[PDB]
């Protein structure tokens, strides 16, 4: 696999882990438990401008996707984030 | 508008990949006289695991190597939607 393709897939997956252990921390801060899957649907909510493949893709099928797969592709997102 | 055209282009020919796979699943399964989903096709495509070219299908493929079996089927469902999108 092409060091581009995977350097692109790692800055990406490292953004995604950013946002959620910002999002839990500051939930810490206000004495809550925050979910990841809230966290990463409230970034996908925001519609920030695609910057790779990664990006894009996910906008496109958040864009098609009703209220229960909503949750499904953040759930299934935070799986891929904390592993996979 | 903010989104580059390489970024956009690049979407649109993935998504005619994915739509090239389907016309061709229900061309084989309608000379058989049989009808095949293209939810069917797609996940048969993905469980190739063939090599990423691009963003789009890294993530696809990441996504797939963490979902268990309903998730699978849902995904590939949603990925049928964005292929019949506009």
């Amino acid at each position: 696999i092409k060091e581009d393709i995977l350097k692109d897939f790692e800055e990406f997956k490292g953004y995604l882990k950013k946002q959620v252990n910002r999002g839990k921390k500051l939930g810490l801060d206000d004495g809550k438990l925050v979910k990841s899957a809230a966290i990463l649907g409230d970034y996908l909510a925001k519609h920030e401008e695609p910057q790779n493949g990664e990006e894009m893709l996910l906008q496109e099928l958040w864009s098609v996707a009703d209220e229960d797969e909503k949750e499904h592709l953040a759930q299934l997102l935070v799986k891929l984030v904390d592993k996979q």
